[PDB]
This record gives C-alpha cells, sequence and structure tokens, in this order.
C-alpha cells in the first residue's frame, strides 16, 4: 500500500530511531499513526522497496502493523501502528512497581503469540527484545519493527562487534556465524521474558559486549529474576539451548505459557 503523503498530519515529535525521526500523527484525520521519516543514507532503500510486501502482509493482532509506504518523496516514509504508551522496555521500568506476576505473563504470551504467528510465515524478527515491543493504550504489547534490521545501513549496528549490534539478546551460531533462523528469534525471545520478569533491567548488566558473547559461548545464563517462578523461568531458559535445534518453537513456547495460565 502506497499511501498519499496528502492524507497524513504530523501532530507530535515521538524521537528517534535507528531510521532516525518518528512521528505521531493522523492518517485522513482520524486514525492514529507512528511515521518513519527514512533518514537519508539509514536504509537500503530500493531492497527494502523491493521487498516490503511481504513485511505489510504479516497481519495480526500482536504485530505493530506496517500499514504503508510514501515512496514517490525523499526522505521515504513508513507509516505503522500507533502505540500509546510507548516501548515495553521503559513501560516495564515506568510501572516497575504495580505489576502482578499474572500480568508479566500475559506479556510473553502477547509476544509469543505474534512470534508463533511469524514463525509460521517463516519469517524473522531478527532484532527481537523489549525495545522492540510497544504496549497499547490498554496494556497490549505488540511487536514491533519485525524484518527491518535487515535494512539497516550502519557498521555499529551491522557488525557482530559493532556497539549497536543486539549482542546480548544473540545466540552463540549468530555471534559466531551470523546464522539467523526461527531459532535465533527463540534465544532472544528468552531474553525478552527475561527482561520482563526483571522489570527491565539490561541482560548481563555490567558486562561489555564480548565479555557478554564470550562468557554465554562458554554457558553463562541469566539468573531467574525474582517474579519469575520456576516454571516461568524453565520456559524462558529453555530458549537458550547451545545447539538451536535443541530449543523449542514459538507454538511449543505458547502451549507451555498457556499451561502455566491454566495451572494458575
Ligand atoms: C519504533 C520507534 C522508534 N524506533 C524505530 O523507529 C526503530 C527503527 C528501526 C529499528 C530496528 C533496529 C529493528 C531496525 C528499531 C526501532 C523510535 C521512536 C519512536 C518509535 C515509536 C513507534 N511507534 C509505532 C509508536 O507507537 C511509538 N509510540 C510512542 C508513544 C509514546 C511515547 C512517549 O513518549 N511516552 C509513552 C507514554 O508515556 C509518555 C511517554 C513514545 C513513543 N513510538
Amino acid at each position: 500500500w502506497e499511501i498519499d503523503p496528502k492524507d497524513l498530519t504530523f501532530l507530535k515529535e515521538l524521537g528517534t530511531g535507528q531510521f532516525g525521526v518518528v512521528k505521531y500523527g493522523k492518517w485522513r484525520g482520524q486514525y492514529d499513526v507512528a511515521i518513519k521519516m527514512i533518514k537519508e543514507g539509514s536504509m537500503s532503500e530500493d531492497e527494502f522497496i523491493e521487498e516490503a510486501k511481504v513485511m505489510m502482509n504479516l497481519s495480526h493482532e500482536k504485530l505493530v502493523q506496517l500499514y504503508g509506504v510514501c515512496t514517490k518523496q525523499r526522505p521515504i516514509f513508513i507509516i505503522t501502528e500507533y502505540m500509546a504508551n510507548g516501548c515495553l522496555l521503559n513501560y516495564l521500568r515506568e510501572m516497575r512497581h504495580r505489576f502482578q506476576t499474572q500480568q508479566l505473563l500475559e506479556m510473553c504470551k502477547d509476544v509469543c503469540e505474534a512470534m508463533e504467528y511469524l514463525e509460521s510465515k517463516q519469517f524473522l524478527h531478527r532484532d527481537l527484545a523489549a525495545r522492540n515491543c510497544l504496549v497499547n493504550d490498554q496494556g497490549v504489547v505488540k511487536v514491533s519493527d519485525f524484518g527491518l534490521s535487515r535494512y539497516v545501513l550502519d557498521d555499529e549496528y551491522t557488525s557482530s562487534v559493532g556497539s549497536k549490534f543486539p549482542v546480548r539478546w544473540s545466540p552463540p551460531e549468530v555471534l559466531m556465524y551470523s546464522k539467523f533462523s526461527s531459532k535465533s528469534d527463540i534465544w532472544a525471545f528468552g531474553v525478552l521474558m527475561w527482561e520482563i520478569y526483571s522489570l527491565g533491567k539490561m541482560p548481563y548488566e555490567r558486562f561489555t559486549n564480548s565479555e557478554t558473547a564470550e562468557h554465554i559461548a562458554q554457558g553463562l545464563r541469566l539468573y531467574r529474576p525474582h517474579l519469575a517462578s520456576e516454571k516461568v523461568y524453565t520456559i524462558m531458559y529453555s530458549c537458550w539451548h547451545e545447539k538451536a535445534d535443541e530449543r523449542p518453537t514459538f507454538k511449543i513456547l505458547l502451549s507451555n505459557i498457556l499451561d502455566v495460565m491454566d495451572e494458575n
């Protein structure tokens, strides 16, 4: 969907991301949207435009929808669903003292539903983390910016030794071989559950990226957050098998989470 930029009203600055400026606005004076203004040089644009239909056709209640693009001008725009509560990582830290454990599990379920959908579509997120989940006005968590890491033009982000590469969310085979698969998203999802249950702490805080890489390659795993039951920790820990083929699918994780909910 090529959106007519005349149909967009910019209303508020939402900050800056790895493509530059993002704004809150309305489409046809009614629907809230977020608008990424793709900073020139920041994205592999012809690759993106060439491949974006698959990403727009991803449709699920727990994905932050890509509604369309504006490509007949520069900078190009990516128009998405608007999420009033911003990123999950901040939401966790801001409301840290208010969450009940049932709500944390619900958040895990939301993310797991989105990822099971993506898995079913053989579509990789590649940068799953609380910072890449957003929260709407009703506390529903949704997965954002799935697939976009592929188009990033920034050596600090694209190199596994870059300062921006999501090392703390990456399995050994990504760190060593750049081998992304369903099972590297699984690993990241485990780390995301850990961010949720730790109420937004940084994974491997006080370790550098390279120290993190070194020690996880040797078997170091994130400790159980105080708020995680042993059953919940078992679920997140299952995502961290050194060998990719020993990790669960998102279908299995979803069943695991639903079982805990029913037990609860
Ligand atoms: C996704 C995003 C980025 N980041 C990126 O664009 C980005 C680009 C590429 C990547 C890859 C690395 C994966 C390629 C990652 C991220 C940067 C800035 C804003 C948003 C964003 C988006 N949406 C769709 C919202 O609904 C929303 N909503 C907000 C709502 C509220 C607030 C806010 O200021 N709040 C929250 C409520 O309490 C008051 C303070 C902030 C944002 N904020």
